[PDB]
């Protein structure tokens, strides 16, 4: 499968034609305020430099594979382990976030993919209710260099080639997310890539994270993808809610 | 294992000592109104007179085996199939509901146990979030003989002895439940019997159903359990919420 065109994703995986897909357009004035939604809690996300982490250009994104021991709770009894993080972005003068807010597409988006502690593997959790949880944050252009993201963006040149990987030092993975873990949207959806399996709990932060204009150009302008094309515009079209309600942790 | 005695349930099943157990005490005061909670959808519950259904005294309860085709949804793409129903009740002058409201125990409680249709088998669903869902309603004393419950209560005689069973004509299962499918409490917990697996979505109807004083007497005074003892007070003590917030489908 590719961004850009064929083969149609439903030919790759039937679930890509499911009723309840991601990403979606968030209309905050339409979200349901759900006081049950408590602040997210993260344990083990402040990694030491060793062991190193694998950073791979898989031709679809840049993916940082995370080690065991990164724990995330959506709430009491809603426990997950971090697997990996990756990014979605656009191209020069073209934003590339997957989620939109009132139709606004942000420059880029980070996903941290988590597996429920009730499942040993991703393939057993696919299509199961709450089997996977994704933490998603918008990346916006700011005046300051982001020193957290620089640790990864300074390595993109080494993995310019599709199917390339390098080893990078451990870093504070939580420093790639917003500081406010109390204000977020939550809804049930799918993988945004084949096989597009449903039952994913999506948490989208209210607060965005700021990268510099040059950091965002590095992200969109360094990696190469399938055929002989730049890895850019690696985002899926917004999918209809089809009756799903988006919840908000805040009034 | 048995009710009020030995062995200690955590000796039979350590899962009984989990932190997110059922049943719980509901404080409607402290429940979070979640506007996303839609009316319950129950299709295929109006069974024809034949085939007949197995009703069994298993020594812990009276359990009705439900046939294939009873489909239930808690929300978009969150679908279930009904397996069985059973009851919890007290004794002469003593209430025996499992759930309580502001400390009040109701005479009795009905449980309709469902399997997520994301799982081909019950054994895959046990311990997985949302694998099982129970619809719970409190039974109260009314002035009128309940027609629905009469079909089951009139047959308790035939199965008074622990382990005995009888075939009963098909009935409308939906008629055992309360009037308003839009008004309920929901939280995540456990089986209330060993092995006390967690991941169970509990939906407790705001509204009660009414049985005659006589009907409640028949329920609590016809069945015999383990040893030579009456099958009575077959409920578990309420369990701490341990940070879980009970949600309400209604303001
Ligand atoms: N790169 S990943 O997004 O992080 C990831 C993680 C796991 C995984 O299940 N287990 C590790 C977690 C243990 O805590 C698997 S499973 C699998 C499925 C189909 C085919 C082959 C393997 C696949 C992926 Cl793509
Ligand atoms: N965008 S998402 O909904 O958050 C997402 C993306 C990927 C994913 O890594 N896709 C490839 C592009 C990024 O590396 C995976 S896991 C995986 C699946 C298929 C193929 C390989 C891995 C899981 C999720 Cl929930
Ligand atoms: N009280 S309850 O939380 O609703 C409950 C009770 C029983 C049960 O039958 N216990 C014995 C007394 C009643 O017949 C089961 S049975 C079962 C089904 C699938 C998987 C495992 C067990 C499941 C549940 Cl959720
Ligand atoms: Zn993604
Ligand atoms: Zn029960």
């Amino acid at each position: 499968w590719r961004y850009g065109g064929d083969p149609p994703w439903p030919r790759v995986s039937p679930a890509c034609a499911g009723r309840f897909q991601s990403p979606v357009d968030i209309r905050p004035q339409l979200a349901a305020f759900s006081p049950a939604l408590r602040p997210l809690e993260l344990l083990g996300f402040q990694l030491p430099p060793l062991p190193e982490l694998r950073l791979r250009n898989n031709g679809h994104s840049v993916q940082l594979t995370l080690p065991p021991g990164l724990e995330m709770a959506l709430g009491p009894g809603r426990e997950y382990r971090a697997l990996q993080l990756h990014l979605h972005w656009g191209a020069a003068g073209r934003p590339g976030s997957e989620h939109t807010v009132e139709g606004h597409r942000f420059p880029a988006e980070i996903h941290v993919v988590h597996l429920s502690t009730a499942f040993a593997r991703v393939d057993e959790a696919l299509g199961r209710p709450g089997g996977l949880a994704v933490l998603a944050a918008f990346l916006e252009e700011g005046p300051e260099e982001n020193s957290a993201y620089e640790q990864l963006l300074s390595r993109l040149e080494e993995i310019a080639e599709e199917g390339s990987e390098t080893q990078v030092p451990g870093l504070d993975i939580s420093a790639l997310l917003p500081s406010d873990f109390s204000r977020y949207f939550q809804y049930e959806g799918s993988l945004t890539t084949p096989p597009c399996a449903q039952g994913v709990i999506w948490t989208v932060f209210n607060q965005t994270v700021m990268l510099s204009a040059k950091q965002l150009h590095t992200l969109s302008d360094t990696l190469w993808g399938p055929g002989d094309s730049r890895l850019q515009l690696n985002f899926r079209a917004t999918q209809p809610l089809n009756g799903r309600v988006i919840e908000a942790s805040f009034p």
